[PDB]
């Protein structure tokens, strides 16, 4: 094991893309972050929260339950607010395959008609396996296949730490 | 309506095209390339034909008849052999907003299970609403929102050409 981000780059990378957010969707005005995976949920509610602290305006958070690692399953999702017309950025903690964003994403165009679907990753290891890339990435991490990167968040684990595995 | 690209200019693309997909793919020794909307499915037969004519090897060639969006509903595929565990490049004409190549990409993962799948365009005009990138790109061709764009193919129109029309 080897921690690759401690807290502190966790948290810049986390800042980086809230503006990033900002700055490239008015303000975030009508976008709606979709957490994946558990730890991509309690990104999303990150990335809101540091939003709404700069806008003064609440982001609207939902979030698809997926069995993680074309296998990956919606077991269902919760989106407060109709996504009918609205831009919707899926949040996902590492970027690898993209067989669990495909699966979030095939779910999102059927619970409502967003106008549009974005991707931000806390993490890119590389690797896809489809052509679904990341439009905001907190961190490219290179790796070899048989690596495992792993996030850490405070608020289900014990601490907030990327890490990459050999196997 | 203006020409953007001639017989020529879609010929040296598509050139340009065949000899990435030879040198990443290591000859293209176990790829398939399937074809999407109708003249995706005769570039994906031009692309097999010029790696053909280099590597010496026939290259297998599927296709899925969607229609292009304006969500595309697939009528059904037919690829020649099983998928499983192979790598599939999907190949579009013009690459807009990503939902024909998704309606495409959830089928390929229902045929079989390809262990990966990318995606080669002639052109791409960029407005995609998905997270979807092409990995092979014949040409970038930058447009308005209201500006559609129209790949004409010998093979079912009167000619090669690639126009833009405004609206």
């Amino acid at each position: 094991k080897a921690v690759i981000l401690d807290e502190q780059a966790i948290r810049r990378a986390l800042t980086r893309i809230a503006h990033e957010m900002i700055e490239r969707n008015k303000g975030m005005n009508n976008c709606i972050l979709v957490g994946i995976k558990t730890r991509g949920i309690y990104l999303a509610k990150r990335l809101a929260e540091r939003i709404e602290q700069i806008e003064g305006n609440p982001v609207t958070v939902g979030e698809i339950d997926i069995t993680l690692y074309d296998e990956p399953l919606v077991k269902g999702a919760d989106i407060p607010v109709d996504i009918t017309d609205q831009k919707v950025i899926l949040v996902d903690d590492v970027l690898y395959t993209g067989r669990t964003v495909r699966a979030g994403m095939d779910a999102l165009v059927d619970v409502g008609r967003p106008s549009s679907i974005q991707l931000a990753v806390l993490v890119d290891r590389g690797h896809r396996e489809l052509p679904i890339r990341a439009d905001y990435i907190g961190k490219n991490i290179p790796t070899s296949k048989s690596e495992k990167v792993m996030v850490q968040l405070d608020e289900v684990d014990q601490n907030d730490l990327v890490a990459i595995y050999e196997n």
